[PDB]
């Protein structure tokens, strides 16, 4: 059926992410904001199964803004949940991601230069958007999307973070790059590892719910 | 069913629209252009209807430039040939468009004036791009879009005129200027007349004869 | 010199706004935001001095985004400031704007369909942006821009309203409409009026308080 | 001074591209169009000169567009007539330029999987814009850019190839598929692995006329 898309639920608690991420972020965040795009999206799916249907291609064309932003606003999330874990947890250590750590040394020099050109580009976008790490073919890369522009040109997402403001301003106001910093904590390295050895539709897979 | 697009025949013969348009151009735009965007564009529907089915967002929005690219190609294009008759036609005589001269006298004066405005900003497109006159709910506007952007935010598309490289440079090289120039002679104003009285979804109809 | 630009004081306190915008979101705006732009501008324009003069292209097109960025809104925050006035004073009442209240309603029909289009769009906005009001060789537009892209293309900005999350999420969390519903009792009239009848040159003049 | 730039003189006869490009399109696509783009860059940077002095923010945005689009014009065009040579110079051999193409068979394969990638990201341009080669820290990469944006993000050009229809429409006409396999045979491998030894710093000097 066409758009019948629900929100998931969360890995962890509301209360789980914190200090790092306070308790009233993350339920604002996933229950309001990601519940947001993910009506918009079926509504925009139904609506486009009417244009498509009658060949209306100026209404595919006009359609288009609404499927990306909504669309991508809930594969970014729920690509998001995934790779944050609690601080305490053994997921969120780097050493339970021992592939994806030898890549990361091997093209930056270490995991510290890696966080440090990671943060960067994270400070660095102009605007609301995302920073990612992705999987080209044979190496790595740091790639910046604006808005909810989703990573669907082919590359293998292996984790992002989110740089909106509805992310952090509750928390750090202006000082995003305290909560770059923070966020290191909760990543979840177990599933960037897991992403970093599996292909393209693998990554994807986290769409089922 | 979906994607089943053809081209539609030209309204005259290839050599109708010279000195302005030379018959080589106009047969390479329509028979090769044209084509490729009316041939890609139904590809690109008849994939989208499987990502549809089984909802694979991914594959649909890694879809999106290719349909707009192409179906706006093949909107531009269609509209194009409709605006445009031979000069010795009465159809581009501006005498046929008594309201939508009149409205255009007072938008920007005249027309003389009108055609200074609409000119600066076909030759200021920077890259490949076509130029538009449209209506809103505040009177007439021109506007240009890129690549093959088509004219679907809601306004009423009135008539366009082509800026890519390859509608001219066969005849004109780089000299875009006497293009647009000589294009004055051939704008079917008859055409623009009728879509200025109509309403969006009237100037869409020509859009039917490509099934 | 170059990037020689300072911080102008606000025309209120802090909590000249409430209820509509709280003081502690005012503050942040203000002093935090609105400084970075101001202070990362002089850099930008400080490095671009040295580029021009040693003739480095590459390197006056790399500092484009910088410059656009914190000028932009360096430009946008200072026209804020300007045409917001808290509900109580005379300014934030429309009867302070005939001509242009006048022209609105020519427009839209009224002033009620005027906030009912412009609400729409700020709305509408996906990602960080703005809403403008501006004054063109048609009539009156609303426009949007997306980040802080400054509208410096030629028309007379009237007014303009953030929709940065920034400028409401500490009040209204993600409910932007209540943010714009709260907003129009605010709105300084009498900025709007005086913009409405003067030229570009004429609004851009809060600018020279910066420095 | 500011705005002295002038058009330098080609390499290369304009015939010694044939039959891979016709006289006629390299006199026209370097006495007028790349002209053109020196000569409104001048002008752009004597104007923005005033603004620049003046302090006018408004009008240095406003200038943005004319500089980007005719500076970069003038810089993408400067590469491209230094990496084009006659088919009969050894520079353009393959073999003249052996780190590259070392580094060419690890990425993609070999150098033919290469000229296919490179081919295929070049047919898929929409609209106006160039193809390149570019060098990025450790790596190789196959970027497109719209219009005439240059590359002047951090990366080291290597070579590009003009895909504008001003370009081949003249000899090709719509086929750009036979004016990309043909123009490999043009190809100064010699420049390309030079820009590949140095830095940005070093690609950029081909700047000095
Ligand atoms: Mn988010
Ligand atoms: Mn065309
Ligand atoms: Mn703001
Ligand atoms: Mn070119």
């Amino acid at each position: 059926s066409v758009g019948t898309f629900s929100l998931p639920a969360l890995p962890y608690a509301y209360d789980a992410l914190e200090p790092s991420i306070s308790a009233q972020i993350m339920e604002l965040h996933h229950s309001k904001h990601h519940q947001t795009y993910v009506t918009n999206l079926n509504n925009a799916l139904k609506t486009y199964s009417t244009a498509l249907a009658a060949n209306d291609v100026p209404s595919q064309i006009a359609l288009q803004a609404a499927i990306k932003f909504n669309g991508g606003g809930h594969i970014n999330h729920s690509f998001f949940w995934e790779n944050l874990c609690p601080a305490s947890s053994p997921d969120a250590d780097p050493a339970s991601a021992p592939e994806l750590t030898a890549e990361i040394a091997k093209t930056w020099g270490s995991l510290d230069k890696f966080k440090e050109a990671m943060g960067k580009a994270l400070l660095g976008i102009q605007g609301s958007g995302w920073g990612w790490l992705v999987k080209e073919g044979s190496g790595l890369r740091i790639v910046t999307t604006k808005d909810q522009d989703p990573v669907v040109g082919g590359e293998v997402p292996v984790f992002g973070i989110d740089m909106w403001e509805h992310a952090y301003y509750l928390q750090y106001l202006n000082g995003k790059a305290a909560y770059v910093d923070n966020i290191w904590k909760v990543i979840n390295w177990k599933t960037a590892e897991q992403r970093f050895k599996g292909d393209r539709e693998d990554a994807f897979k986290i769409l089922k719910a």
